[PDB]
């Protein structure tokens, strides 16, 4: 009718711990502050993702206790500003450039497939059949449904990271290099008889780096990813002695 | 009124066994993170995809026993850096070019028309009419209905499948190849004297190769599909000894 | 008050027999993979439809059954790959070219107006008033709307027939023909001085070719048009005999 | 208190004849299947239409047998394929030419206005206040918002005539005409020495035509109109003789 | 406590007639069928508002008859067819040109401001409070709310007859008038030397007139605006004699 | 545990009046149709605004009273148209050229910060808690919320004001001048050989005066600002002598 | 079972202060109206936001006495118009040019991540279980997802100020000079000659002076951002004395 040894094994494999989330760090890309703030929206949504899973195996492993007590309740167990334009480039370009943010992305794209990897605990029971072997299997059904949800969140944080990464790839192409403005200024204080000539010109790297970091302030604001608390364990209470 | 051995008849018919799902496994069109990725959620959507399909199984043999018990409670039964952009295009050539994926996606669009055209099984009772029949019908349509959604998003994964072969072949249509990028790092070395002349031509096999990377990791980023277990069949006692 | 005649009237008109669907089976356009699975759909869609229309057959045929019980309840009643190029042409010229889907559509589209033209069987009665008059009338209502429903479902059977066949229409006019690839093989075979010079004449014919075969995947996925069953009818039961 | 004649009078003014609906037939514009089927559905649009409105006179007349004994319950009352293009062309021009849908849809047009020039007839009572007065005003109003939409339902299918009458302007000014076709024929047959000249010419007259006839399976299905039945008139006992 | 003088004296303004809506009569634009059919909904419309406007004029004073009784509870109370061409010119401009429409729509609006100018007679009571204050209170903001939309709806009508006059003003500044059409019929006439020459023209002629029919049959089809009937006033029955 | 002192403050401070709203009339942009339309709803809009916050004073009052109450409940407490087109420029020119809505919409904006700057009276509670601190809490925030959406309705109407003036700027702006038509009038009264020349220039000033006079009857409609009243304040009686 | 010293501990650490919100006051980029009253509006949202922070630092408090009673219960505690157009231009330049704006919103940017640093004293319980637990972390829950709620308008508001900062920036770009204005006024004056050639520049001048400050009037309108109060904690009473 129903095997006690079936409900101890899995038991003993919903308790089993999963694999760690990654503990990469994401620097910033620059040092810019919209970037700076990028980088510690993620390193404070990574935290709130750590937190949750670490939540997540503490419901595991009192869903693990409440199968192990339906188990006992059978058997018996045992005029130019040049300064501000060249102070703009030279932040622009001071830092990672994004290198670190593809190594946070990519160890959690590889954790999302980890985390779906391993959702085979959570399988419904063979050889049990009742009524408390549905709410169990219901407490399973929802504590994967979780799993994936946290998965589907880990690679959306992902797509977040791959994103400003990209943003501040494009905010380095698009942007005028500084050794160019260095240039510029040489050619200024060189040459006064030019001055109405090259002035086009720098008024013109004025507007493109406008549109720059303007297009940074609005594009590197990430919004963040707050998880769903782990939905309670079903709670048996062990039988009583007779 | 009632005649059993029609009941006997669907049983047996309801719990003989489909067709079995295919087993292609999804290799990786290139040597890139997003494809390598792309391929391993089509695997995790396949397993998903036969695990439930394995539990409406057992569904359908549980409903099978259901319609032998309600046939028993009748009767008695019996500086330019070439390095890294030649790097790029070799990963992005040295792949299966999505020859794997064009037979996973024909298996799984095979499967479908093969799941839809064996709903036959769960038709409503000729002879049977009642208040039992009436429940055992509504099983029956709730496991014809959810074997016809599990049929379409047996289409969905294939679609997802070309979708990502469909893009294979843009991101090596588009992207510059190894050998015009090894020509131009030759003609590169070999006379400087056109340094101020074949390096806007690089730049450009730089944008260019940024456009197509950066497509590849934003489009081959696939969502799982999560099919919904079946749903719980009747469950019809034996009838208690006279 | 009550006239038993109309009611016997009325039971005989609605279990008169509709007309038959029709018998049309959709042919594959072409060779292509797409085109199969889109032909297969419409076979599969087909025999979902007709299935649904004998239940809905057997429901009238309960109701009239009904309305039969409720009259004896008043009285006593009685390097170029040209191979794989010239293969594609091929499989998407070697069909019936979409003149079996334009008669399948035909016969769908005038039973959808035959469907409609037989709703008058289901009107309200005359000379019948009381309290099972008004639930008799729900339930011929109730077989009215869905009949029309179901029309209405054939009517778009009808239109995804059409839409296949104008897909189809459109990528042979689009795709290169087969006579000018086979004169453009004998083009590069007679003489390779030329080489530099048909090459990218050929290379646009891969493209356009690859933009006719991914538009062919992607539009000829129909879904599949599963129909409601039909509602059940009335059970008034025999009066007893006093 | 209460003037019984003002309600007398109420049911012989609820009880009085409408204008009849048009009984204009709606013929086909041309030949082609696609307009023959939007006659058809015009057709069995109007036909339910009519039945309707005579469902919702047998309404309003149960609803002045109300009226009526709500007044009783106070007082005492008393290699050119030019066969297929040519037959194409004639099958377009050998109609009505949209002069029968022009009339269908101003007799239908004006029967909205005429429909809602009396629905004077369902106004509230002046000298008759109570709680049965209330419920008869209830029902006069709901009365008189199903007329007005079946009056907005008779606009909405002068409009699909409207809509199909255009159409078919429109296919056939863009289709090329019967006799260009003729002596495009005679052009082809006199003289094969620009026969590498006009070909161009009539593939053009061939594309043409498939975006003509294509547009006209696809514009020229319409959808049916269903009306609501008519809401049930409040049913007031007489009273019981004392 | 309570003041009934207030409330003899609410009762009194509450019971005071407002503006009366405006009768101007909006006559057609000219003599084509939709404008005559436009200028007919604006009459039909117009009549359902001034008959509503009544009702709403009863149920005013059924509210200051409750409040009367309110009051009265507390204290003692004292080839070329050019005929057809210049007939729908002519047909297009023989008429009012919208002058009508404009006259209309400005009294119809200036009515939305007279409507929302007094409702201040709907306000709450000063030094009335308790239980029945409340309920009165409530029906007096009931009554304020279908006078606002009362008023709105007003509006709408108005923008419906501005609407029709704009239109009619479009389809007359782009069809081709009536004399042209006459210069046209004699310069055809006089010399057919010339018929191949002025024909497309007047091809365009007829093709642009086509245009501005369509669009007006299309455009002045206006749906109607019907009212919803003013709530009822609550219903204070008078004291019983002590 | 419950100090009286801060209740008695507390309903002094709440029954403490606000700020007047401004008594700015807003005149007319011009002497059209529209824009007087358009001044007399921003009127009634203000008078309406007006009234609403007055019975929110009203509300407060009653509300202070209860926190009275509820203090005292504890202790003891102490052929051209020349005519008509310089007309409407004439008609577009005399007036005060939205000099009123540019001070009606300041007055407006500025009471918007008016309203938000002196919320602080609605503040929680200190030193008072139980069950009827939290209904009075409650009462306060309901207060609050209002009086904020009552604010939010302020910016609304100085917008919409604003929303007229540029209009109205706008159409004196496209308007062709009325001194120029007045010169053109000259220029077509003192030679007439020039007839067929300046005929289509004023024309062109006939369509493009046809454009801002439409646009001005389209534009300046503004909708009504209704708004809600003021919630109910709660109502604590006093307590009973002992 | 139950340790009460990981209770008293966290009641301390719930009822120990946060981070204090930043004290910066925006004042205006420019004398224009709509610039002071955005900056007003930020002002009061500031205001708004440190009022609810305090609100919530008291229900802090609040919970965490109910956390100390909670423990308590277990064991025992211890003509050309050039002044207008100079004025605008001279009132567009005379301010803080956004700079402090843009140190207003970072001070209420790095707030928002001091807000998330410090969610850590919400987290659940280690060894205390029971009934009383679950409410208690369902309080800290609720507090937890207002303060991250609150870090989310934080960031919103400095994305307002941010705005309101590029906007003036881009305003101060387009809009013509306070010098060129008063050179093109001493053009005009000086010689009268040129009044035919620089009055059209001075109409371009109007004309993109009315483009800036229209769009100031139209995108500087803030909307106020008005913060949920913060939930009520959970009031446990303390044990009664045995």
């Amino acid at each position: 009718t129903v095997d006690q040894q079936e409900i101890l094994n899995r038991a003993n494999e919903v308790e089993a711990p999963m694999a760690d989330p990654p503990t990469d760090v994401p620097i910033t890309p620059c040092e810019l502050t919209a970037a700076k703030n990028a980088a510690q929206q993620l390193v404070l949504s990574a935290d709130n993702m750590r937190e949750y899973l670490a939540a997540g195996a503490k419901e595991r492993q009192r869903l693990a206790t409440s199968l192990r007590n339906a188990a006992k309740a059978y058997g018996e167990v045992d005029e130019p500003n040049f300064m501000d334009l060249k102070e703009a480039a030279r932040k622009l370009e001071t830092g990672d450039q994004g290198a670190s943010l593809a190594h946070f992305a990519d160890g959690w794209n590889t954790f999302n497939l980890t985390l779906q990897g391993d959702v085979k605990r959570f399988r419904g029971f063979d050889n049990w059949e009742g009524d408390a072997a549905t709410a169990c299997e219901a407490s399973l059904d929802q504590q994967r449904q979780w799993i994936l949800h946290m998965a589907k969140l880990s690679a959306a944080m992902a797509k977040q990271a791959q994103y400003v990464a990209q943003l501040h790839v494009w905010a380095r192409r698009e942007h005028p290099t500084y050794e160019d403005i260095v240039g510029l200024e040489r050619l200024y204080a060189e040459n006064p008889s030019a001055r109405d000539q090259i002035l086009p010109v720098y008024a013109e790297y004025q507007q493109r780096s406008e549109k720059v970091l303007t297009e940074y302030n609005n594009k590197a604001a990430l919004e963040p990813v707050n998880p769903p608390k782990p939905p309670p364990a079903i709670k048996i209470d062990p039988p009583p002695p007779p």
